[PDB]
C-alpha cells in the first residue's frame, strides 16, 4: 500500500484504488496502473521533474529503504494477475530489488522529489510506475 499526496491530488496504484478514489476520480489509466483522485487537504509531497535513473525506494515487506538503478520509462510485458489480463504496462521502470505484492504504493524518490510508485515485482525485480511526465499534478 501507499500513495503520493501533491496539491489537491492523491496518486495511487489503479488496482488498489478505493470506492472513495473512484468517487473523486480526476484521471486513471489501466495501461499505467495509475489512478489520481481529488482531496480536500493540501498534500505533503513534491514531484521530481528530471531524467534521474538512480534513487531510493521504500520496501514495506522489509520495513526498509533501498538504493536502486532503474531503467527509463518503457512498455513492458506484465503477466496476468487477479487485477489485469496479460498486457503491456506503459511508463514502467525496472530495477533489481526486493518486492512482494503488498509492496505496491511504496515511493521511489531521487534528490529532486518523487519519481514514482512500486507497481510490479518478482524474482528479485521491482517495477515502478513513473509519474514525472504528469506535469498537471503541480497545478
Ligand atoms: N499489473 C501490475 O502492475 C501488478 C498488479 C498486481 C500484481 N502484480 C505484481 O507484479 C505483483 C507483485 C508486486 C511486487 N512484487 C511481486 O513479487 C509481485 Br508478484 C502486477
Ligand atoms: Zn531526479
Amino acid at each position: 500500500s501507499g500513495a503520493i499526496y501533491v496539491g489537491n491530488y492523491r496518486v495511487v496504484n489503479r488496482h488498489l484504488a478505493t470506492h472513495n478514489d473512484w468517487a473523486n476520480l480526476v484521471w486513471e489509466d489501466s495501461s499505467r496502473d495509475l489512478l489520481v483522485s481529488s482531496t480536500t487537504a493540501q498534500g505533503c509531497d513534491t514531484i521530481a521533474r528530471c531524467d534521474c535513473q538512480t534513487g531510493v525506494y521504500y520496501c514495506s515487506s522489509r520495513r526498509k529503504h533501498y538504493p536502486v538503478s532503474f531503467s527509463k520509462p518503457s512498455l513492458i510485458f506484465v503477466e496476468a494477475s487477479e487485477y489485469y489480463p496479460a498486457r503491456y504496462q506503459s511508463h514502467l521502470m525496472l530495477a533489481v530489488g526486493h518486492s512482494e505484492p503488498g509492496d505496491c504504493g511504496g515511493i521511489l524518490r531521487c534528490q529532486h522529489g518523487v519519481v514514482g510508485i512500486v507497481s510490479t515485482g518478482g524474482n528479485g525485480l521491482v517495477g515502478f510506475a513513473d509519474v514525472r511526465d504528469l506535469l498537471w499534478l503541480d497545478e
